[PDB]
């Protein structure tokens, strides 16, 4: 079951795996900066992290609006799947 506690960070998957890391981050920043101020965007090249990304917002209200408003938003011909990131995700701690 996905995380139900609102997190500053949203977890995104089903991203187009053809796009390189830096371009994916620039596009995500363009789409999600409209939900609120972004502190960081985490993308890994690892094999188990492809098609996935984290967006860390300065305020939970921005993350919540992103989750409710950008769910299924089509990018690179693929609808994004968004969840609240796991509370104190081990992945975020290492990546940030
Ligand atoms: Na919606």
């Amino acid at each position: 079951v996905p995380e139900t506690r609102p997190n500053h960070t949203i977890y995104i998957n089903n991203l187009n795996e053809k796009i390189k890391k830096d371009e994916l981050k620039k596009s995500l920043h363009a789409i999600f900066s409209r939900m609120g101020q972004i502190l960081d965007i985490l993308v890994s090249r690892s094999l188990k992290m492809r098609g996935q990304a984290f967006v860390i917002f300065k305020e939970v209200s921005s993350a919540t609006n992103a989750l409710r408003s950008m769910q299924g938003f089509p990018m690179y011909d693929k609808p994004m799947r968004i969840q609240y990131a796991k509370t104190d995700s081990d992945i975020i701690a290492k990546m940030k």
